[PDB]
């Protein structure tokens, strides 16, 4: 099976949580992980005023989103939504839709967000996106252990993993939740190869 | 693989809609299905001096989702929730999410309402529900080229079948809803029978 | 005005909250406030066996509704929904639907979850019914400071206060979630009373 | 008390229902109403390609947004949130969250789609973003009673106005779908002359 690890990042927490989703992915042996970003939309100047992150990985095409059996989305919450960013790319894919190109194929989200709020709705409310292209969806439910251990803040929902970045982002993803992370990308990948081989 | 279509219905339309994806789900080859009603919260009396109809399917309990591989879901909608019958059901599911027994397991979703309004926030709020148990969450998506159909008053949505009941309940399901609803049961049997043999 | 703090609580935390609630709102010079309880469903003896909390608050009827300018519903969650006690409650205001007589009224919801998964979705899930009965929907945005946070675990999102329970409901809410709560009625008594006096 | 009807239209659907709001608020003695769209997003050659509609709103800066009581948010659906333009435009109202300016006014949001499905879950999910900002929600109800007529395919749900623009765009929003529309407008310019002067 194909797993793309499909991302926007500004400041980086998503994507190393992208990177732990991946790595997660990987261990599944029928597993081809891929992991791509959306395009930046703001203007280049502003980004880098903004002090935003420059990342390796490659820019995906709306269209190559046909090419895989299961997509991981990671996006950050912009008020309990997915990015204008996420959401500009998927606003690109009428084509896919219009020839059942997504149709059955897997979907599963995580997200990222400053103080915690909005994470939950930004995993729903990328799910209805997903279920017009008729995309199964993957919750990751309590099988991560992390979920229940409420002696530290931390991120993770049952929707998809999440990240608090803090106010200022200088909160770098914890060990429990690049953990949850993992285990996303690892169950993801397992039922990938369970449908599609 | 077993399909349980389980549902609630207070005067039938619901009913008839989960008789409609059972008949799909039988379609596929190597599936069983079974259709089971959520117990009735209200006093008898007031269930039937409102005019609530009798029904031959069987009383569900709790324990027994955990035998099935896939469950469609099948509720009314009460101002877009999930009705308090199947709320009041799912509530008592406490010891199978403390097991995972539903984890991983395919999960559907149908509605009916009045006259349209709430049908797509029903059944994505029962979603929800299904994401915390670790269900793998199944919409339709456009594959039922009926949802093009805007030249006649009709149920569905790329969430889940749904039909439109009337203000006063005297409408029938129609051909193109009872085809979404079939279309349903047929697509996630296929799905169960592919994972689970 | 008349502020109406409605609540379904089985273990306390959420009748914590909606003292906190009700303190809050009182701050109000022209709020009148209640609080009631919506009645246990469970029967009496599951109730006691489980442990459930006994309550002092008067039970409410479904028609009293109709004599307040806001109501402030508080519901712990139920994986991600309203809990079956308060969905079976209002279940029963098709009534008060049907004549309009909570439109244009205030609501504003609070919730409570074990491990605070659920805790956005058992909110905004809620306004959808407030939505359908023509009720003013009252987040409370990020005016309580504590939101801003994130060096201890709390309840406490944009669309209102939450507590965490812990899995076995051992915590007690927080002093920072009783004062996200506090805000919340302070808030809502004085826009009922800015509307109606 | 001032009414800014902001919205994003590509093939003027959404441009003909943001008229017919704004016609509504207008009825309303003590309020101004002005109309403006978002920012478009697309290369211009490509909206021009696809036959995207000139239209003669002003661009709306997020800084504005500041200057209004009452702000109802007009949005096309894609997949069932509102549009990337949207979305984008959005994304550049952090100042203004930061410095509480749209805490406590008036948010309503009407909008459009193909075929009906995501009509709904447009609208929901716009709310989360506008509860982060601390806006008072305004449902629409079912005060229009137009909502209760199932003889015609027919726009418009107790979250907010809506029209179908089938498949292809050839249907131009019903008298039914207008109405719906002006009385929303009429509703929340009400509501905020009550509570702004
Ligand atoms: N919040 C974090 O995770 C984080 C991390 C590192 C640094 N910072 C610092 O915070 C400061 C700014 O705050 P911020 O970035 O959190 O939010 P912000 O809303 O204040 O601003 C970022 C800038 O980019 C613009 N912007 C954001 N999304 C856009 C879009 N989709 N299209 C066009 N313009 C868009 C905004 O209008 C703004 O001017 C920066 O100076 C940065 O160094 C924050
Ligand atoms: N809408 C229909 O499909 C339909 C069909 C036949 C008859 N009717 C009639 O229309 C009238 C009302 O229609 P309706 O039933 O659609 O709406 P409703 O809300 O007015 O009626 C339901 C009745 O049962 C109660 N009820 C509903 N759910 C409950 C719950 N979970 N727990 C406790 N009580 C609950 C309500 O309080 C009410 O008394 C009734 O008199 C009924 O006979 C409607
Ligand atoms: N979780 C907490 O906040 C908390 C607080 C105090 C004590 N406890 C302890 O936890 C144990 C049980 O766990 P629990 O209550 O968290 O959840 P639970 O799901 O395991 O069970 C509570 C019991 O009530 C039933 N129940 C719950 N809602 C119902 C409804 N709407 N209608 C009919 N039956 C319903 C359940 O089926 C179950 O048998 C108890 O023995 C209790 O002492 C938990
Ligand atoms: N649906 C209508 O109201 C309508 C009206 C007139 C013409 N059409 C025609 O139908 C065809 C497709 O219809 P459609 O536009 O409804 O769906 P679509 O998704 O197929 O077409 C939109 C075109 O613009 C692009 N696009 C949409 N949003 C974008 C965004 N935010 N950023 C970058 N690119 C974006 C898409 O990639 C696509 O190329 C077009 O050829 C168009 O001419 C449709
Ligand atoms: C426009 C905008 C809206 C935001 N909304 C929220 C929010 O609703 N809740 C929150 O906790 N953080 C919010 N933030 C913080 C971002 O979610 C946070 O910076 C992001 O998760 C970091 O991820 P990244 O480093 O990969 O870009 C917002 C930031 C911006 C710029
Ligand atoms: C408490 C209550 C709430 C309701 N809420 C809605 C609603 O939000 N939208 C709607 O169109 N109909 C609503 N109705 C109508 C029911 O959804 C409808 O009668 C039901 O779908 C019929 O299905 P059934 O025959 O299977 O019971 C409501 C009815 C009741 C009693
Ligand atoms: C049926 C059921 C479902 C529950 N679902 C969740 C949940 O989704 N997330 C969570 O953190 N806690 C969940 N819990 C925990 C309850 O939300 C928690 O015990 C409640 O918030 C305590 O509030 P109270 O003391 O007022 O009753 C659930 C408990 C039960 C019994
Ligand atoms: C990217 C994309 C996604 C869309 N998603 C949906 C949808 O989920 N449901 C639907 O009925 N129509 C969908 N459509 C149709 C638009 O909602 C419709 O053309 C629009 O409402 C017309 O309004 P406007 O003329 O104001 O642009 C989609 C169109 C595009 C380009
Ligand atoms: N069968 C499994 N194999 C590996 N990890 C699992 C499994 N089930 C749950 N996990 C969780 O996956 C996360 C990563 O752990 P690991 O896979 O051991 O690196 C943790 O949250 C574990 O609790
Ligand atoms: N104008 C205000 N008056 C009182 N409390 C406020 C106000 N604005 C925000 N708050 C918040 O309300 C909560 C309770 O504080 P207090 O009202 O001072 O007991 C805290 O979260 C404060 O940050």
């Amino acid at each position: 099976a194909k797993v793309l690890v499909l991302y926007y990042s500004m400041y980086g927490h998503i994507e190393t949580m992208a990177r732990a989703v991946a790595e997660g992915a990987s261990k599944v042996d029928g597993a081809e992980v891929v992991v791509k970003r959306v395009p930046e939309t703001m203007p280049p100047q502003l980004f880098e005023k903004a002090g935003g992150k420059t990342q390796t990985a490659p820019v995906a095409t709306p269209q190559e989103l046909a090419d895989y059996d299961a997509i991981i989305f990671g996006t950050p919450t912009r008020f309990g939504n997915m990015s204008g960013q996420m959401r500009t790319f998927l606003d690109q894919t009428g084509g896919l839709w219009a020839s059942g190109a997504l149709y059955g194929k897997l979907a599963s989200v995580f997200s990222s967000t400053g103080t915690g709020g909005g994470q939950e709705q930004t995993i729903t409310s990328t799910w209805t996106t997903l279920a017009h292209h008729g995309m199964v969806i993957v919750p990751i439910g309590y099988a991560a252990q992390e979920l229940f251990d409420v002696s530290q803040v931390r991120g993770g929902t049952p929707y998809g993993a999440t990240t608090i970045a803090g106010g200022d982002g200088s909160r770098q993803p914890s060990q429990e939740e690049l953990s949850i992370a993992r285990y996303q990308g690892e169950y993801v990948a397992g039922l990938a190869v369970k449908l599609n081989g």
